[PDB]
C-alpha cells in the first residue's frame, strides 16, 4: 500500500486524512507542518509533540491542550483534530491539528511596516482574546509576537498555552530575583523584583511591550538577562515613585531600587514620534509600573483608541472559569492524562 510520511529527519505520522506536508518549523520537543486535509478540503497546520521523557513537556502538553479543547473563540487557535496511537504503549508522539496561519507577529515585523490602522486592528483583536482568557480565570503568561499567529486577510489568533495557569492572586508575592519561566523581553518589571506571574496585570504589561514592538518594529525593552531586563524597564519608565516603592514590602527589591540613581521618565513620544497620540495614552496605562494601576483588559478595550471596534457585547467571555494544579504529576501519569484528553478525536 504505502508507508508514513517523512520531513527532516522525522515521521510525520498523520495520515491519511492529512497529505502533502510541507515544513514549517521546530520546537525542543516537537516540529511543525502544513498539510491538506482530505474531510475539510482545505490546508492546516500540524504539529508533532514528543513530550514523554519530561515531565515539564508532559506538563506543558496537557496545558495547552485542556485549555485550548475547553475554549471557543474567534481570537483564540482552536484544536480542530489530535492524532496519536490507538494505545498508551504505542502512543510516542501526539499530533495536533489547528487552522493554518499565513504568519506569525514576530515574522511580520521583521518584514513590514505596520500602518496605524493594523496596529489598531491587531490590539483589538489581541485585548479581545485577551478578554477572553482573562474571564476564564487563566493567565497566557507567555504573550509575544510569535505567539499571535495572523492569515492572509490579518486575522489575528493567540496561540501556545503551555505556560498558561489559573489566576492566583493571594500567592502572587516571592522574594527578590526569583527565577522565571516566560520570555524575558516581555515580562512585567515586579517579576524580577516580588510577583510570581500569578495576577492577570503581566499579561497586560506583555500586551504593552507588543504594542511598543508594533509602533517601531523592534522590541522595546531588550534585555540580555535576568536583571538586565528590568535596567532597560526603568530607562524608559524612569524612577518608581515612593507610592510605587512603598508596594515592594520586600526589602531586597525595595532596596535594590533605592540604590539606583534617578533616571527621568522618557516621554513616549519621543520613542514614538510617528505615533498616534491615542495609542500612546494606552501604552502607557499598560506598561505602568505597578501592577495594581496597570489597565485590565476591559478598560485597555474601553480606551479611545479603540473605540471604532469597541463592542462589549461582541466582545464574548467564558461560560465558566477554568479550573485543574499538575505541579507534582509524573511524566506516566500526565501520559495517561494526555492520552485521555485526546480519546475525543479518536475513530470508535
Ligand atoms: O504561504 C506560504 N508559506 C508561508 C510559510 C509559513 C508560515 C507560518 C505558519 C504558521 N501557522 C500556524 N498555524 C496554526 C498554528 C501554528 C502554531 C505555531 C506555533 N505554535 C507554538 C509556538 O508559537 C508551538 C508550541 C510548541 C511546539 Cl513544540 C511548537 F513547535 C510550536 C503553536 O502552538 C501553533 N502556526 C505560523 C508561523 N509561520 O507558502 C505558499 C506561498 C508561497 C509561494 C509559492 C508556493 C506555495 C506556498
Amino acid at each position: 500500500g504505502a508507508g508514513p510520511e517523512m520531513v527532516r529527519g522525522q515521521v510525520f505520522d498523520v495520515g491519511p486524512r492529512y497529505t502533502n506536508l510541507s515544513y514549517i518549523g521546530e520546537g525542543a520537543y516537537g516540529m511543525v507542518c502544513s498539510a491538506y486535509d482530505n474531510v475539510n478540503k482545505v490546508r492546516v497546520a500540524i504539529k508533532k509533540i514528543s513530550p514523554f521523557e519530561h515531565q515539564t513537556y508532559c506538563q506543558r502538553t496537557l496545558r495547552e491542550i485542556k485549555i485550548l479543547l475547553r475554549f471557543r473563540h474567534e481570537n483564540i487557535i482552536g484544536i480542530n483534530d489530535i492524532i496519536r496511537a490507538p494505545t498508551i504503549e504505542q502512543m510516542k508522539d501526539v499530533y495536533i491539528v489547528q487552522d493554518l496561519m499565513e504568519t506569525d507577529l514576530y515574522k511580520l515585523l521583521k518584514t513590514q511596516h505596520l500602518s496605524n490602522d493594523h496596529i489598531c486592528y491587531f490590539l483589538y483583536q489581541i485585548l479581545r482574546g485577551l478578554k477572553y482568557i482573562h474571564s476564564a480565570n487563566v493567565l497566557h503568561r507567555d504573550l509575544k509576537p510569535s505567539n499571535l499567529l495572523l492569515n492572509t486577510t490579518c486575522d489575528l489568533k493567540i496561540c501556545d498555552f503551555g505556560l498558561a495557569r489559573v489566576a492566583d492572586p493571594d500567592h502572587d508575592h516571592t522574594g527578590f530575583l526569583t527565577e522565571y519561566v516566560a520570555t524575558r523581553w516581555y515580562r512585567a518589571p515586579e517579576i524580577m523584583l516580588n510577583s510570581k506571574g500569578y495576577t492577570k496585570s503581566i499579561d497586560i504589561w506583555s500586551v504593552g511591550c507588543i504594542l511598543a514592538e508594533m509602533l517601531s518594529n523592534r522590541p522595546i525593552f531588550p534585555g540580555k538577562h535576568y536583571l538586565d531586563q528590568l535596567n532597560h524597564i526603568l530607562g524608559i519608565l524612569g524612577s518608581p515613585s515612593q507610592e510605587d516603592l512603598n508596594c515592594i514590602i520586600n526589602l531586597k527589591a525595595r532596596n535594590y531600587l533605592l540604590s539606583l540613581p534617578h533616571k527621568n521618565k522618557v516621554p513616549w513620544n519621543r520613542l514614538f514620534p510617528n505615533a498616534d497620540s491615542k495609542a500612546l495614552d494606552l501604552l502607557d496605562k499598560m506598561l505602568t509600573f505597578n501592577p495594581h494601576k496597570r489597565i485590565e483588559v476591559e478598560q485597555a478595550l474601553a480606551h479611545p483608541y479603540l473605540e471604532q471596534y469597541y463592542d462589549p457585547s461582541d466582545e464574548p467571555i467564558a461560560e465558566a472559569p477554568f479550573k485543574f494544579e499538575l505541579d507534582d504529576l509524573p511524566k506516566e501519569k500526565l501520559k495517561e492524562l494526555i492520552f485521555e484528553e485526546t480519546a475525543r478525536f479518536q475513530p470508535g
